[PDB]
Parts: structure tokens; C-alpha cells; sequence
RNA sequence: GCGGGUGUUUACCAGGUCAGGUCCGAAAGGAAGCAGCCAAGGCACUU
């Protein structure tokens, strides 16, 4: 479960466009994203750092949320 | 070696385009621009 399955799963059009600036790569394998890939992210979906930490911090919720069954 | 071709590879770090999202604007319209893609470079092979 990687942030693509995230994806297909009003505040939604935001978490849409941030998972939209990134790559395969991240989207894939979601803890590769630090610092500059964030920046690059939040500028690249017009949203805020924070944010995107935001929607990496639901994710991953969401993701252990899954590993229980 | 030069040129051509082919496979593969490359988040951002002044190439182009730009879905989605963003910014400015009451609006009409503007601005920037990630991913993708194209291009370009790399690693090889080939002619």
C-alpha cells in the first residue's frame, strides 16, 4: 500500500494536486521524501510545506491503519 | 575520434510544454510552475 492506492482512496483536491507533484519514485516509496523533495513538492502543488507534511502525516496513518489485518 | 542509430538511465539545483494544484484580479484576464512528456545529459551498444 504506497501513495498511489492513497490516491484512488472538499480538502481532497489539495491532498489530489500534492500527491500529483510527485514522482513515481515517490509515490512508490513514500519515506525517500526529506526536505528538498518536500519544498519541491509544496511549491510545485502551490501548498505549504506543512502541508505536504500533513498529507505524509495522514498517509502514514492511514498506512498502519492497513498493517492490522 | 566526428556524425547517425538503438537500449537504458536522470526529484528540485536558469531547456520547452504544462494535467492537477497555486498566486494576482470582483470579473474579464493575467503570473509562476511540480509531476508527466518532449528535449538534454549519463551509461553502454552500434553504424
Amino acid at each position: 500500500f504506497d501513495l498511489n492506492d492513497f490516491l484512488e482512496q472538499k480538502v481532497l483536491v489539495r491532498m489530489e494536486a500534492i500527491i500529483n507533484s510527485m514522482t513515481m519514485k515517490e509515490r512508490a516509496k513514500p519515506e525517500i521524501i526529506k526536505g528538498s523533495r518536500k519544498r519541491r513538492i509544496a511549491a510545485g502543488s502551490g501548498m505549504q510545506v506543512q502541508d505536504v507534511n500533513r498529507l505524509l502525516k495522514q498517509f502514514d496513518d492511514m498506512q498502519r491503519m492497513m498493517k492490522k489485518m
